[PDB]
């Protein structure tokens, strides 16, 4: 049961580089670890212009969700630091964006709470609820 009207959501779009590591989040599903590399590119469109207290005011009158235009990758299948596999996931968001979303706890949150929805309903997932941040490693895999 729910009565919100609208909720943030990832506007995928097709993947196009040049593309650079961001940061790594680490969690689980229902059927192992999964990395998700947040990563950007300029050639992602960025999010409609909106500042912070207006994003938040758009939430809270839930007038609007944040549609994040980003790039759902394909899985990717990594090793773990205990030599174990698992399953990571690229999504590229605007460079503009993401150079904002370095300086925004509330940005980034924003972006790992949808690029999570966007891979669970794309390749049908249910993320456990925990994930951290990965201190020492921008990205899980190679490029
Ligand atoms: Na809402």
């Amino acid at each position: 049961a729910h009565h919100h009207h609208h909720h943030s959501a990832a506007l995928e779009v097709l993947f196009q580089g040049p593309g650079q590591p961001g940061f790594c989040i680490k969690t689980n599903s229902s059927e192992g670890k999964v990395f998700i590399n947040i990563c950007h590119s300029p050639s992602i469109p960025p999010p409609a212009d909106v500042t912070e207290e207006e994003l938040l005011q758009m939430l809270e009158e839930d007038q609007a969700g944040f549609r994040i235009p980003m790039s759902l990758g394909e899985p990717h299948a990594e090793l773990d630091a205990k030599g174990q596999g698992c399953t990571a996931y690229d999504v590229a968001v605007n460079s503009d964006f993401y150079r904002r979303m370095q300086n925004s706890d509330f940005l980034r949150l924003l972006v790992i709470r949808i690029a999570r929805q966007g891979l669970e309903y794309k390749y049908d997932l249910r993320l456990a609820p925990p994930w951290d941040m990965m201190k020492n490693r921008p990205f899980m895999g190679s490029i």
